[PDB]
Formats: C-alpha cells, sequence, structure tokens
C-alpha cells in the first residue's frame, strides 16, 4: 500500500527516519531526567533543572518535526520503545553538562550517517531538511555545550562548590 | 541516609509514584501516536492531529507534576522504559476516541489504587495532591472523549465517511 | 448495560446525589418564597428581599452542579417533586434569618452523611468534589447568617421596628 | 392591603396557579437540559438552549411573584410537580414536548387574560399582553420552527441531522 | 452553652486548633527573632532579614486564618503565651535556615496529627481546610528551605565568608 | 562583643527596649484577641474585628520599628516570652476601646519613663527618635481611642443594642 504522496523515498531512508525519531525522543527522555536531577533538594540548581527542561523540549519538538516529515514524504511512523537513560543519578553540573555534549555529539552522528544515506539514494529534499533544521542546530548546541563545560571545569567545579552555584545565576539565568 | 525535606512519605507511596510517572508518560507516547496517525495523508484529518497532540502535551505536563511532587516529599525518581504504543494504526477516528477513552480510564484507576494506598498510609498532603490536580481532570477527559464517541457513533462514523469530517470542523475545530 | 464514563461509582452515592439534587433545587424554593415575602407592601424590606433573590439563585447553582457532577461520573438523573416551603407568612426578618440558618444546617447535615457515603466506598473524587464546592460554602452561609441573627437579636428585632430597616440598609445595603 | 385596587380574589388564586405553572416550565426545561448533558446523547448547545429557556421561565415566575405584590395580592405557593418523564429519548422529542408545554402555558394565560377582562381589570389584562402573550407565541413560533427543520433534516434516524442541527442552529 | 452555627465540630478538634494557632505565632516570633540577627551590624545581611521578615509575616496570616476558622465552626479561642525562641543568636545564614527547616517539619508534624484526628472524627470540612491551604504550603515551605541549605552547605558556609554575601544577593536578592 | 556602630549608648537604655518591645509585641497580642472576639458569630461586628485588627499591626510595626533602633545603635536584643491577655472574653465594644484606652496610656506610660531614662544618660538620638515616631502617635491614639469610648457610652452601650451596631458602621466602617 504505498503512498499517493510518494516519490524519491526509498524505504531506507523511510526506516532511517524511524530510528531517528526514537533516538531525539531518547534525548529528550535523558534530559528530562537531567532537569529533575537538579530539581532535587541534595541538588537544588533551579536554573540549570529550567536549561535542560528547555532542552527537552526542544527535542520533542525536533522528534515531532521528523514526524511531520515522515508523513510529508508517504512514509509510515513505526514507533518502539523509549530506553531509559543510562544513570538515574548523574552527580553534578559538570557530568551533565560532559554527558550531554557526548549525547548531541552522538545525535549528530546519526543525522550525518542519515544525510549519508540520502546523498547515496539521490533524494535532496530530504538532503536540504537535514541541512536547514538539524544539521546547523546541532552544532550550535554542540559548540554551547562545548562552551558550558569548559567555564564550569576552569572555575573549579564540582570540587568548588561555589563554582556550579554561580554558573547556575550566571551563565544559565532566566 | 534520608531526605532533608522527607516527612510522613512512606517507600510504597514512593515506588508508586515512579510507576506513576512511567503512566503519565506512556499516556503521552500513545496520543502522540495518535496525533500523528491522522496527520498521515490517508487519513488527513488535521483538528483530529492537533486535539491528540494537545492532549500528547498536558499527559507530560502531569509526568513533569507527578516528578516535581517526588522531589517535594524528599524521594527519589527512578525512570524506566517508556513502552510502545498497543498499535501503530489507529483504524479511524471513532477507534482512536474508544482507545483514549480505555486509556484515560486506565491511567484514573491507577490513580485511585495510589489514593488508595495514601489514605491508608496516613498521608493527607499526597490525597490532596491527587484530587486536587488528577482526578478532576480525569473524570473530564473521560467525560469529554464518552461525548466524542457518543456522537461518532450517532452520526454513523466510520462506516460514513461524512461523518468524521464534519466532526473534525464542528467539534474538535470550534464551539 | 452500564455507562462508558461509570468508574468507581457506588449506586448508593448516585441515588444520595439525586436526593441532593432535591435538597438543593427545595433550599432555592424557599429562599425565593423568602425573597417574595419582603417584597410585599406589609413587609417592605427591599433590600432583605434582594438578599434572599441572590442566596435562591446560588441554591439552583448549587443544583445545577451535582446535575452536571451525576452526568460527569456517569449516573442517571431522577428529578422528585420540589415540595413547598414549611410556611408562606415568614413573620419578620429576623425569623427569616433563623429559618434560613436552620436550612442551611440541614443541607449541611445531608452533605456531611453524603460525603460519609462517599468515604464508606472509596469514592475520592466525589469527596473532594463536596469538600471544594459544597461544604466550605456552607460553613461560610451557616456563620454568614449567623451573624445577621446575632445583629437583628441585639439590635432588638423585631420588636423595634427601626432595628430591620436599619440593617436593611447597612449589613444588606452592601 | 393598602395598595389593593380593582384586584379579585380569583384574579389573585389564578396568578398563583400560573406562578405554579411558570415554575413546572422551568423545571421540565432545566430535565431536558440534563438530558443532552449525558454522555449517552452528548450534545452541548442542546443543553445551553434548555438551560436557557429553563432561567427565562424562572424569570418569568418572578415577574408574576412581583405583580402579586404590587397589587396587593398574597403568594401562596404549591409543589412544583416533576416532570412527565427522565428519559427524553431525542432532540426532536425534546422540541416537540417543549412545543406542547409552551401550548399550554399559553392556554392558561388566555384563560388569565379571559377571568381578567370578565373582572374589569384592565392593569392585569396589559400586564398578560405585554409582558406574556406577545412572548408566548414568539417562543411557540420558535420551537415550531425548530420541529419542523428536524423533521426534514430526518432525525432521529438520521445521525447526523440532531448533530449538525446543534452546532448550527443552535449553536450561532 | 453551644453555638448556633456549631455543627460536626468535636471538643477536641476546638482544642486542638488552640494549639496549632499558638504553634503558628510561635514560629511567626522564631522568624521575627532570626529576620533582626542579620539585620545587626556585626552580622549585616539584608535580603537574609527580609527573607524572614516575610516569612514571619506569613506565618502571622496562617495564625489569623486559624482564628478565623474557629469562629466559623463555632469553636472558642482560648490564647497562650507566646514562647521565646530558644536561642537569640542564630550563629549564621546556613544555622538559620538548618532551624527554619526544623521549624517548618515540626509546624507540619502538628498539621498531620491535626488532620488525623480530624479524619478520627469525622469532620472533612476541617481535613479540607488542612490539605488546601496548610499542608500544600508546609510542603513547598519545607523544599524551598531545604534547597536553600543545600546550597549555603555546597558553597562553603559559613568558613567561607564569601559564600553567604553572595548567597544574600543572587538567591535571596 | 563590643559593636563597632556604638557609640553613646548605654546598657540600661538598651535593655530598657528590649522591654519595649516586647510591650509592643504584648499589644499588638492583645488587640488581636480584641479582633477574634468581634468576629464570632455571637458577638458579630466586622468593622470593629477590623478595626483592631488594623491596630494589631500597627503595634507590630511598632515593635520591628524599636528592633531597627536597637541595631544602629549596636544594641543586642535579648526576646522574651509574650504573655497572653488579661482576659479572653472581652464582653462588649464599649468595654474593648475601655481596655484598650488603658493599654494604650500604660505604653505611653513605658515610653514616658524610657525618655527620661534616655535623658537622664544624655542620649539625644534615643531621645529625638522616642519624640518623633511613638510619643506623637500614642497620643493621637489615646485621643483617638477617648472619643469612641465616650461616643459609646452617650449612644447607651452596651446596654442599648442599636448604639454598638450603629456605632460599627458609621465610625469605624468608614474605611
Ligand atoms: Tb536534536
Ligand atoms: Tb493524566
Ligand atoms: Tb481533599
Ligand atoms: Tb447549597
Ligand atoms: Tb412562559
Ligand atoms: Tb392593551
Ligand atoms: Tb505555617
Ligand atoms: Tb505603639
Amino acid at each position: 500500500s504505498p503512498s499517493q504522496v510518494r516519490q524519491n523515498y526509498h524505504q531506507d531512508a523511510e526506516a532511517a527516519i524511524n530510528r531517528q525519531i526514537n533516538l531525539e525522543l531518547y534525548a529528550s527522555y535523558v534530559y528530562l531526567s537531567m532537569s529533575c536531577y537538579f530539581d532535587r533538594d541534595d541538588v537544588a540548581l533551579k536554573n540549570f533543572a529550567k536549561y535542560f527542561l528547555h532542552q527537552s523540549h526542544e527535542e520533542r519538538e525536533h522528534a515531532e518535526k521528523l514526524m511531520k516529515l515522515q508523513n510529508q514524504r508517504g512514509g509510515r511512523i513505526f514507533l518502539q520503545d523509549i530506553k531509559k537513560p543510562d544513570r538515574d543519578d548523574w552527580e553534578s553540573g559538570l557530568n551533565a553538562m560532559e554527558c550531554a555534549l557526548h549525547l548531541e555529539k552522538s545525535v549528530n552522528q546519526s543525522l550525518l550517517e542519515l544525510h549519508k544515506l540520502a546523498t547515496d539514494k539521490n533524494d535532496p529534499h530530504l538532503c536540504d531538511f537535514i541541512e536547514t533544521y538539524y544539521l546547523s542546530e546541532q552544532v550550535k548546541s554542540i559548540k554551547e555545550l562545548g562552551d558550558h563545560v569548559t567555564n564550569l571545569r576552569k572555575m573549579g567545579a564540582p570540587e568548588a562548590g561555589m563554582a556550579e552555584y554561580l554558573f547556575d545565576k550566571h551563565t544559565l539565568g532566566g
């Protein structure tokens, strides 16, 4: 039962988007876990929790956009189980940013492989969609997280207690 | 090594919230699957997709509110795998509302069992929290879905194709 | 063949709401009778009539809200005959407030027995519903009427005819 | 009473029965409004329509109570009887029963006017003419239109008939 | 003897509110003592003083609401002596928040026992009153103070004197 | 142990402020008891309760200002137990005003003795502080209460029931 709107859309590209959708929703669920960690009483960092809550909502937005793309090209969405985060306790603010940096680069690697697949199968619309909305956004996110990890390291976190506290107020803020 | 903020909060109630958090996140993920079904070209119902997209975000807000409650009472959040929906193809608008009605009642019963646990362990704050923010909302949601299923049945869906089309415009896209 | 929306809703609770609906409508009809008494030319207390007219409409709202609750929980509304008030002539302003005080406490008594019924059958939504919208209102209404009876008693009504006149303008005027 | 003038005791008693009939009409419309609010019916604007009519019938009853006091008459309330049926079946049937109700109320007002004319009470005649008789003919005509449309559209057998009538006519 | 407005209100519940009223007024007086400590020249922390001054007035407002509840249910208010705080000197910003955390939990414990008493005597209005206004506020207050103590502990107070200064400006200010 | 800001501030004056702080808080607690009495159902006087509630909060402001003064002069605040009112039942509106009149004069007497102690120890700032904020306000309060008592006595309270009722609306119910 091929779709009426389907044109120049390969089955491997269709399946690759379905895996990417799960990975975007996974990223959202990892960021949601990070947000709730800093909301705890024994951690108590409000702007850290707000930061990762916003990232979780943006990952959800990215996942919904892939679902939109899938329906536009005539592909069918087949959802899978969103796996839990690798750890519940995220230790500290620096560690969460370090894990977030690794997470975004892992998502970026998947998007590069997704674009690579689109390039091989001669799908220029899918290439443009990944280029415009995702590849530009990931490089910005990776750079942003890279800056936050660097500052937290220089300030002396997590050994220095005032480092993570002052980083919560100034950098992240409102 | 108990939490400094913890007081009159049993570990069974703490564990029950963790399961409820997962069930609320599950409900959101089911509604997200429903929303994307009507977005498809072979279904093409825009306000149906908008309806379940709004309901999906509400369930996420309900889930995040439980996570806030868990930290407020000194409990620790232990997340689990969010299971996928029972079906990808939701057949029709009537069936999705029927499955949504079945889903909300399953969520409502978990909250009733959660309230029953809170009553047995003498936790009045947890009882009020469930009463104020959830139980009132669930009865309203079950009633709303009950109204939509009834109208779609009377109108003649899904046999009458114009029924689900007109229901998309009038009920779900206006007042 | 139970209702599709019905869940954790016992038939005794359903029947008790139907009796409560009648009692709320009864209360509205009693206040309507009180309102019309002070509207008479041989009584001529305008704000007294306006006060009980407002209370009568609130009792109608309370009755309509129970009907909405009955439909929400999957219960079926079965209406009965609204009985007339115990008396047409309400004697005086003080006596009407005393009868209104007795009425509100009788309604409050029924709501406490209704909440008692709801607690026995493990119905937390029905408990919260009665707690939020009714029990808070009844205690406020009983206290409000308790104040009005006290003032009218001290001022010297209904023997002192100027007492009920001044009470109409100052207390019930605003 | 000091205010009473040219007001016969039969006319006073006839208003008391009319007050009960107006309060009865309000209670019937309230029952109809609750029927469409049910989950197995689920028609929102049908419920809002009869809820508005119910509050108007209450407002009509309060106006007769004021008239009674204006003319020096004493109000003697009676038991408001319950509606003949709880289950109103469908939207068409509720409008048909509502049409029958308004004509029954109108008939009582015509008999009330006849009594006022017989006892030479011009103020009572004008009061019924201005505020009620004009409104009743408007209400009967309005309900007559709604029943006709619902019959034409094919209610209650046609499922979308009562659904579309809920949105277009009664919604507005 | 009994009040005209009284209905389904036990004498033990009436007495329990009077003790709660005194406990709420006590809490206000403890926060007033804490507020004055940071206003001193040898401590000098303005937003710390403002914080506990605000908390003192909220406890005052909570006490007045119980008094209003007592009169609504037909109960008679019998006041007692408001005791002084256990200490005049509150050491530091961290210790004051720790003592404030201990205070709120002690008040919360009384309200939980008060609700349990109301549940035992079949008083649903008294249960709802405590659930709506007090239990929600106390849990929120305990969580808020729990966050402040944690931040002050990490930053290194009271050994690090700059920690409590920056906490005054950023968090409380 | 000493205060860097302390200058020309004797320890007897410091101790006198601490007793005055307790007396101001005592006055606030007495007015709070009066306010709650008229809020009762068997008394039922709203603007009477409202009047003494305003007075209760003003006495708290006066108490907090002494605490501020104490810290400005390098003095250390030592709090004591706030004693209960002499009676719970305040009988009537006239009696409460008479007890309030007696209370304010007792507070004024303490402030006069406090000022005389400040004059004796040559502390001009403490003299100015008591003159500006307290002594001027106390004379106005005593005069204000003196008017209310006299009006209630003439009108015929507490024997005349309408006396206290009409006084509640006109004089006290202006705000
Ligand atoms: Tb992404
Ligand atoms: Tb939910
Ligand atoms: Tb509750
Ligand atoms: Tb009511
Ligand atoms: Tb009519
Ligand atoms: Tb004419
Ligand atoms: Tb409190
Ligand atoms: Tb003073």
